[PDB]
């Protein structure tokens, strides 16, 4: 095990960095990810020949689509890496390794589409799990991966290890329901600002564990400018695709779904990061201060979209 990686110079830099963008070339992803999994959590957390296997057998399973794609995965397991590598005493050695692994198969084999849509279109999954559909599916797909002959980067744990991180990773991918967010930050700020928050507390370490999978989901919006603007195209071309397919159900859908309302785009993201980023970044900030970069990019893109709705971008 005496085998690391290293990255252009360049890059060996920028990757400790919040807003860190993984680049146009597919073939480097699996070394920046592997990368940070030793730096994170240590050499020999995983064996090789495993990891490297596991690595990619994900990547194979998630789909060509513009967003929900394998940079996508990477670029999310990058944010929690920069969150960990920030707060590097306030994790265990459990919830570093899981954490990097939930992040990387957060959306395994999604097909473009919202719980919403899966719901209208009757899709089977949504008759076998009824709400937080597409999680539940990419949390299956992550146990079924890891039982492939070969693909166990878990095997040497104990039983109770193994069943821990199994059930870390579990709430892990279905906090990134986006849904289950508004109720979990709220939540959390209650308990922060009363200051009856435990870190000792399971129940609560949850709860932030959860703030911090939406925090690296949504880290798009904490990129420079043109990364979460270029993002932003990918992200509408899913919006606008399952937008089609409600109305050949013959449903209108909601204007941020339909391409003939584009125009009205710099509009509805405001209300977004309003809404959503910053709120999830803030508090995540006062949980956790050592990822205020995160919250200083943010507030710079809303700022930006300000820019583009009054014709001066
Ligand atoms: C709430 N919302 C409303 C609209 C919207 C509404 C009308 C017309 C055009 C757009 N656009 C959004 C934002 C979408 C969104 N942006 C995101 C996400 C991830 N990154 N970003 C920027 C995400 O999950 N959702
Ligand atoms: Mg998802
Ligand atoms: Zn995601």
């Amino acid at each position: 095990g005496l085998m690391q990686f290293t990255l252009p110079v360049r890059l060996c830099k920028e990757i400790e960095l919040f807003h860190f963008d993984i680049g146009p070339f597919e073939n480097m992803w699996p070394g920046i990810f592997v990368y940070m999994v030793h730096r994170s959590c240590g050499t020999s957390c995983f064996e090789l020949e495993k990891l490297c296997r596991f690595i990619m057998s994900v990547k194979k399973n998630y789909r060509r689509v513009p967003y929900h794609n394998w940079k996508h995965a990477v670029t999310v397991a990058h944010c929690m890496y920069a969150i960990l590598q920030n707060n590097h005493t306030l994790f265990t050695d459990l919830e570093r390794k899981g954490l990097l692994i939930a992040c990387l198969c957060h959306d395994l084999d999604h097909r473009g589409f919202s719980n919403s849509y899966l719901q209208k279109f009757d899709h089977p999954l949504a008759a076998l799990y009824s709400t937080s559909t597409m999680e539940q599916h990419h949390f299956s797909q992550t146990v079924s991966i890891l039982q492939l002959e070969g693909h166990n980067i878990f095997s040497t744990l104990s039983s109770s290890e193994y069943e821990q991180v199994l059930e870390i990773i579990r709430k892990a991918i279905i906090a990134t329901d986006l849904a289950l967010y508004f109720g979990n930050r709220k939540q959390l700020e209650e308990m922060y600002q009363t200051g009856s928050l435990n870190l000792n507390n399971q129940s609560h370490r949850d709860r932030v564990i959860g703030l911090m999978m939406t925090a690296c989901d949504l880290c798009s919006v904490t990129k420079l400018w043109p990364v979460t603007k270029l993002t932003a195209n990918d992200i509408y071309a899913e919006f606008w695709a399952e937008g089609d397919e409600m109305k050949k159900l013959g449903i209108q859908p909601i204007p941020m779904m339909d391409r003939d309302k584009k125009d009205e785009v710099p509009q509805g993201q405001l209300g977004f990061y309003n809404a959503v980023a910053i709120p999830c970044y803030t508090t995540l900030t006062q949980i956790l201060p050592p990822t205020e970069p995160l919250l200083k990019a943010c507030r710079d893109n809303l700022s930006q979209w300000e820019k583009v709705i009054r014709g001066e971008e």
